[PDB]
């Protein structure tokens, strides 16, 4: 921690128009959004025409640097259903302008990589699912519960998950295009389980000097969590725990509060880099969510 929280408002939708809703954030500064009178203070705040390349500018790149000299982290999208989380990890896939945080990712890496002479580079992907505290592997239909491990040096690892190596951004997208028609297999209605579950998109950088036998690794999780509009979803419950437990400097971490904070407990807090973007709607009909989603925000305020 090392985490940064940045808030990205969306327009107003149709249906929100067509119901009558009112525009209810204000905007002071680049860090501050007022709502109802009260200001929330961010490391920024996106207002709601950003460009898809300033939030990866602010949000992701400077990550991608990080993990490309040998550092974990991860990225989230949190907030309620139909707030631009998947907009802004995944937007549209393919489209130069339209293309979200994951795709660019990939461009970034890949593109760092070709500027490279001496440097030997491995890339490795997986891509999965998590509904109820139960880890599916989106590569793989067949694995559908997945247990969590831990192994000699302590780090973790998903027992069995798919692991692909690839080689060019096409590649990777191919990857990430087919787990998205994986995710549909024994599912009824793909967009009501797509806001209930989770997907960890993550990729491996390994690289060595072949004339000086160095070796750097570092993993990137990208996480496009369940909607957090009746409990609490449990790996969200677990992830604000941990968050504000590295908020405080407690030398100890609940990581072990879920199968999500044990997988990426190498890769949040600590040495680790993260960027939580947390996602609202402008909406006065949302306003209650949208405090809630702010409120958890503000839970990596350092103290
Ligand atoms: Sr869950």
């Amino acid at each position: 921690s090392n985490i940064k929280v940045m808030c990205r408002f969306r327009p107003l939708n149709e249906s929100e128009v067509n119901r009558g809703d009112k525009y209810i954030a204000k905007f002071q500064g680049e860090d501050t959004v007022v709502i109802a009178s009260k200001p929330y203070a961010f490391d920024r705040v996106f207002q709601s025409s950003t460009s898809q390349e300033q939030v990866y500018n602010d949000a992701a790149k400077k990550i991608v640097k990080d993990v490309l000299e040998g550092y974990n982290g991860t990225i989230f999208a949190y907030g309620q259903t139909s707030s631009g989380k998947t907009h802004t990890m995944e937007g549209k896939l393919h489209d130069p302008e339209g293309m979200g945080i994951i795709p660019r990712i990939v461009q970034d890496i890949f593109n760092y990589i070709y500027s490279m002479e001496n440097l030997e580079f491995h890339i490795k992907v997986s891509y999965f699912e998590i509904y109820l505290d139960k880890i599916r592997d989106l590569l793989d239909v067949s694995k559908t519960n997945l247990s969590v491990h831990e192994d000699k040096n302590r780090v973790p690892y998903v027992k069995g998950a798919t692991e692909r190596f690839v080689s060019s951004p096409d590649e990777v997208m191919d990857t990430i295009d087919e787990g998205k028609s994986n995710r549909h297999v024994a599912v009824t209605n793909m967009n009501e389980h797509s806001s209930r579950s989770h997907s960890i998109f993550l990729i491996n950088v390994k690289q060595e000097n072949t004339q000086t036998e160095q070796k750097l690794s570092g993993k990137l999780y990208l996480v496009d969590l369940a909607g957090s509009e009746k409990n609490i979803n449990k790996s969200l419950s677990a992830l604000g725990n941990v968050i504000s437990a590295l908020a405080e400097g407690s030398t100890y971490v609940p990581y072990r509060d879920s199968k999500m904070t044990r997988i990426l407990q190498d890769s949040l807090g600590g040495n680790a880099r993260t960027t939580i973007v947390i996602c609202c709607s402008p909406s006065s009909y949302n306003e209650s969510e949208t405090k809630s989603t702010l409120l958890f925000g503000q839970r990596a305020k350092t103290i």
